[PDB]
């Protein structure tokens, strides 16, 4: 029942280290929780977690999609789909409330379940903390200034960490780019090749709480320079689809400050 093979424990820990919840654990703590989790296979139309019950574990989604619902006015109203590397059953252990959603297969799905104990040991202190943590470095990159604490702590709910050694590249000129960055710590330079067969020359260099990679989500195109940590560079990351969904009027803002460059 803890038993996984080095397959299965491989695809565990890529989903584990990209979820939220999970992404400021160190390697071993990864392995702990790795170690914890019990797969779950369940078919189509499961009601796996049910509004209003005691929560004791939560899931992670290895394959497959669900339906997280609300009873409301006599009717199950669909609130979210989630489907493969997402987290549900996670409110009842990170608050320690009733189940807040009835939770469906819509597919066959294959989950790997984590029990409150291990979960209370190992990731909510954690968790919280990083929350916490991101919420305090965003109240200092002033590019978020306009945006109210609600709008600003939903950015720090989608936020993930890398770290990156000198001379490694956070991002290529000239690939797709659907990740926008602010440094938290450490240094990096933007090197820009200005036409074919041109060797690209530094055109900025950043230090904690810079931005950067902006530009592909914004106007839809390619990388337009290289980002290269410079010592060493740790990162706060925001996906594409929340950029666009977050970000709000700081999009605007982005976008007429670009004639900067
Ligand atoms: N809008 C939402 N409100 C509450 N729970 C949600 C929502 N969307 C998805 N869910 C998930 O449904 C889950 C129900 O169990 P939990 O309350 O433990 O954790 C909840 C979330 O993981
Ligand atoms: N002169 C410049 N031209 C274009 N991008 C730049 C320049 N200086 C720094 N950058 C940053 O380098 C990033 C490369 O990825 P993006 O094109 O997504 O966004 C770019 C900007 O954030």
């Amino acid at each position: 029942v803890y038993e996984k093979d080095e397959g299965q424990k491989e695809q565990l820990e890529r989903i584990l280290r990209q979820s939220f919840l999970f992404n400021s654990l160190d390697e071993k703590d990864l392995n702990t929780v790795i170690l914890a989790m019990q797969e779950k296979k369940i078919e189509a139309s499961t009601c796996l977690i049910r509004e209003g019950d005691d929560g004791e574990c939560l899931y992670i989604v290895q394959s497959g999609e669900l339906n997280c619902s609300k009873l409301i006015d006599g009717e199950e109203r669909v609130v979210k789909v989630v489907g493969p590397g997402d987290a549900f059953g996670e409110l009842a252990l990170l608050y320690n409330a009733p189940r807040a959603a009835t939770v469906t297969s819509v597919s066959a799905c294959d989950l790997w379940e984590l029990g409150r104990d291990t979960f209370n040991a190992i990731v909510k202190d954690a968790a919280t903390k990083r929350r916490s943590m991101y919420d305090s470095f965003l109240k200092s990159v002033h590019i978020l200034d306009g945006m109210d604490a609600y709008e600003r702590g939903k950015v720090a709910d989608a936020l993930r960490t890398e770290m990156f050694t000198d001379g490694a590249y956070i991002v290529r000129q000239g690939e797709l780019g659907d990740v926008f960055y602010i440094v938290e710590e450490g240094s990096a330079v933007a090197t820009k090749s200005f036409g074919p067969g041109q060797p690209p020359i530094e055109v900025k260099k950043y230090q904690a709480g810079d931005y950067f990679g902006e530009l592909a989500l914004i106007n839809e195109e390619p990388r337009a320079a290289n980002v290269i940590a410079h010592g060493i560079c740790k990162v706060a990351c925001l996906e594409r689809k929340s950029f666009k969904r977050l970000m709000g009027s700081v999009q605007d803002l982005l976008s007429k400050k670009a004639s900067e460059y």
